């Protein structure tokens, strides 16, 4: 089955400065603001739609890694999707998980973030530790990302 | 004469987990996310009330640093007050600033970050640049732990 779930941030950042920083340059701020995540690296691709990226977080012993698929970008609706297409961090009832992102814009010349988490299931049951984990990781890189746009002002 | 501006920041990360990060991690934490704080540095005193700091940040060419004195820190009522009392940082019209913060309980065993800047102006009037900059500067700081805690749960 496929499940779906969705939330929303609220962010005092600005759409186009939160969106440049969700899809340009979260490569140098995800490891710089996640002490586990150790680095980033291209598998494949331009930066655009169909890269793949490895990331890796030391810890499990030694280590962990998570493939993404950038599955579109979006500049004139604000909207970012990506999957986890495999590696260690997808668990083993899942095929994928995909993460739609769209910044609507919010009181202030904020921003709302409005987040979908896809999770493609296997079988029919989806558990329920699973579901919140990647909620969290997923919720988490938002954050690394916005929480650091916030902290410097012109980056 | 003393001028107090308040403003609330609701939080998801619980009050304990944000208080020690504030209050013993800051140092760390604080030169990591933000770019332009380049050091840190302990000029008396072991981090607890009466220590005084010299933080250096770095603009266009320009240097300047400010010096913080840790004036209360209450872990029961999860109250953590400091000033600014001097530096290049500091504007010329202020004796000093105080920044006095308290974590209230917030829905979702979250928090509410109730943070009062206090400006010690010389005369009678506060400038509207020297306001904002300085309220800025404040919340930049809180805000850049807070996104550091929500981004590594278990630091």
């Amino acid at each position: 089955g496929v499940f779906a779930f969705e939330d929303e941030h609220p962010s005092a950042v600005a759409q186009a400065k939160l969106f440049k920083a969700l899809t340009k340059d979260s490569d140098d701020i995800i490891p710089k603001v996640i002490e586990q995540i150790q680095s980033v690296e291209i598998v494949e691709g331009n930066g655009g739609p169909g890269t793949v990226k490895k990331i890796t977080a030391s810890h499990g012993g030694h280590t962990s890694y998570v493939l993404h698929k950038i599955d579109a970008i979006d500049e004139a609706s604000f909207e970012y999707n990506y999957s986890i297409v495999g590696g260690t961090g997808l668990d083993e009832s899942l095929e994928k998980i995909t993460f739609e992102s769209k910044l609507l814009s919010g009181p202030d010349g904020g921003s709302i973030g409005k987040i979908k988490v896809k999770f493609h299931t296997k079988g029919d049951v989806l558990s329920d530790a699973v579901r919140e984990e990647a909620k969290a990781r997923g919720t988490g890189l938002f954050k690394a990302v916005e929480g650091y746009v916030l902290a410097n002002p012109n980056y």
